[PDB]
């Protein structure tokens, strides 16, 4: 709602993130609606740290995915109880092991055996039992020319389970939970993703035929893409598809397997607009260029409205060619005090940016929900900047 | 000095950015020696936000050119005075201006008439007499296919001074002090920067000329690039050439005019080390992967050293395949334990990396002068990150 917009411009000063929350919240309930109970979703946090936005995840049910001690800490503030949180990632220092190990949380996702031997001292000197469970790199692609999969920094190789496996067993204060597989980002390709989670489910099968250990948590990745330019995934298929599948395994070998479906993007990308107010508006060589108030240090991964034809760029207020918008985009004509809003920009946004990036302050966050607008995160300030300086 | 950067990761947790502050002094006395004393050099906080490396620079007597009032207040915390300071950038907001206004700056170096009119309106309100500079985009290319220059979002037109001049001199509280060019960063044309920076000494005579007013001050702009893959400036030729050009005008019609020669990355770039430390080594369908503890979070940007062949690719601890430091290098096997340092990552590093991307902490910043060592930026914590939220 443009008119909307426009009045919230007149009491937050742009640029600014504005997010939906009503619609947050239907678009995940129709989401949880046609997929499988057993099947619990997981927010990655890593497509959005704002904790006010978890913290409503967190209420719905959903559990988290962190990647680092730091987002743990996020995931505690916003309130997800341990065993609703698992930590992934394919460089954990020791210390973050340390503090995970100590938070007693669902599991810590290894991704090498070597990760797993440190787990095991940790385990042993809080005298606790570390619960873990294995990233695999399958050895299989899911258009890919080269059968096997492909090699990544990630996870260790399926081919590499029957090592894994004996190390995990060798680890005496280690509990083996499960398996994970993530295959990427921004996946638009629905059969892609029905075939790597029915891959995933097998491989849990593999291992309970392998090793007679019966997978409690078996997370089926996700990486369900949006659509930016390109068409919207068939939700319907893959969770109908991917439903029946788990629940032939519930009804089999796996009656008390936790499946997880994990999302950032697909939860939260269409959710918010970035508004931009127009500053300046000039002629060079021929061409038109438009200066927002926004830009790279808030949006580096930048469809757009207008609000009140020719052929313009749209520049932030950086001092670089690269803060660029859009590019000899066909708009109506814009002037100074119109309102550029940039869609879809709910996922890999704020803290996907070089936020510090030629000192202009953070953007505010407003969360929309029941008719009212909730203050989440407050304009940056140059004290914010030289805090680790000073 | 590899046993010097071993020994600090022992002291210093990695991954950090050491910096060598006796190379900056020699680097930087060496450029000065070169260079007509008409001509001060001017520091590009943007190139590196750390307030104690400006403060070396401040020492020196270079001015420092801010872009945004967040900078601005860096470069206050540095020290710099009020008349060593600059304001560039194409999309200053009114707040922004209004500061400016109010720290009496040398200059608020314009982008646009509009602009000037706000000038004007702050000086008005503020009861002070404004100085400006008027940023010229040259109608003039310096292997370029069309003549006649760049179609950019900065400054204005050279066509436009006729336009730009008679709205300063309309402006009764506010001073026109000067004109301002710059190109672009990472040039590696000798030529090219010369002949920009004489086209900009032309400038200032046909404003002479045309308008009969005499530039306090001409801003030669820079951009001198520095090789990371390519061959060096011949910063001799430049500063022996551009020198006797300013010498020539100071010998006739610029007597007591101020030339500024803007520089960050040249001053910067090969001063520091970014060092990371091996975490994990696995092997995935055919290919090594080595994952270290630092990455795009810390330098985005990303020549490397290694401290203890094969074809390896070298991967940060961030859940992105985005996150490579080196994709297919030849070195000698790493290990866990191994340290891998980036060099030339003193400009564009830290502040132009996506420092709250997965929660890491931002890391800790060294600097190496008079054989000492001195912390100039703490390792960052989760509270860093929920600051803005809380
Ligand atoms: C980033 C990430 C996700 C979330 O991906 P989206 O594409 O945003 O849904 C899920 N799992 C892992 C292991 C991730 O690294
Ligand atoms: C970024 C910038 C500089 C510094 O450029 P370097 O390539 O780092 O020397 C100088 N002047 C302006 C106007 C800039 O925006």
């Amino acid at each position: 709602d443009q008119a909307e917009i426009t009045a919230l411009t007149k009491r937050f000063e742009t640029p600014f993130y504005l997010y939906d929350g009503d619609f947050i919240e239907a678009h995940y309930r129709q989401l949880r609606s046609r997929t499988n109970p057993a099947i619990q979703f997981y927010l990655s946090l890593k497509a959005n740290n704002n904790i006010h936005l978890a913290k409503l995840f967190r209420q719905w049910g959903l559990g988290v995915e962190v990647a680092s001690a730091g987002e743990l800490a996020l995931a505690r503030h916003a309130g997800f109880s341990a065993e609703n949180i698992i930590f992934s990632g394919p460089g954990k220092k020791r210390s973050e092991l340390e503090i995970a190990v100590q938070s007693g949380i669902y599991c810590i996702i290894a991704e090498s055996v070597e990760e797993l031997f440190y787990i095991e001292e940790l385990a042993e000197k809080e005298n606790k039992t570390a619960r873990v469970a294995i990233r695999i790199n399958p050895d299989k692609s899911f258009t890919a020319i080269k059968m096997g999969g492909v090699p990544r920094q990630f996870g260790m190789d399926e081919s590499m389970l029957d090592a894994v496996m004996d190390a995990v067993r060798s680890l005496q204060f280690t509990k083996f939970i499960g398996i994970h597989v993530y295959t990427g980002t921004q996946n638009l390709n629905t059969d892609s993703i029905i075939e790597s989670m029915k891959y995933t489910v097998d491989l849990g099968r593999n291992i309970y035929e392998r090793y007679g250990i019966v997978c409690e948590c078996i997370n089926l990745g996700g990486g369900f893409g949006v659509p930016y330019f390109e068409k919207a995934l068939d939700i319907g298929k893959i969770t109908r598809t991917v439903s029946d599948y788990v629940q032939e395994a519930r009804d089999t070998r796996f009656p008390q397997t936790t499946f997880i479906i994990e999302s950032g993007r697909y939860l939260l990308a269409q959710a918010a607009v970035y508004v931009t107010e127009v500053l300046y508006r000039k002629a060079s060589k021929g061409e038109v260029f438009v200066i927002v108030d926004g830009g790279m240090h808030h949006h580096a991964a930048s469809p757009m409205e207008y609000i009140p034809l020719e052929k313009v760029t749209i520049a932030g207020p950086l001092c670089t060619p690269e803060d660029c918008l859009g590019k000899d985009v066909h708009v109506p004509a814009l002037y100074p005090g119109d309102l550029v809003c940039v869609l879809n920009s709910g996922a890999y946004g704020l803290s996907f940016s070089p936020v510090h990036f030629l000192g202009h302050p953070t953007p505010i966050e407003i969360l929309k929900r029941n008719g009212s607008y909730e203050l989440i995160r407050r304009k940056g300030t140059a004290d914010d900047i030289v805090a680790t300086q000073l």
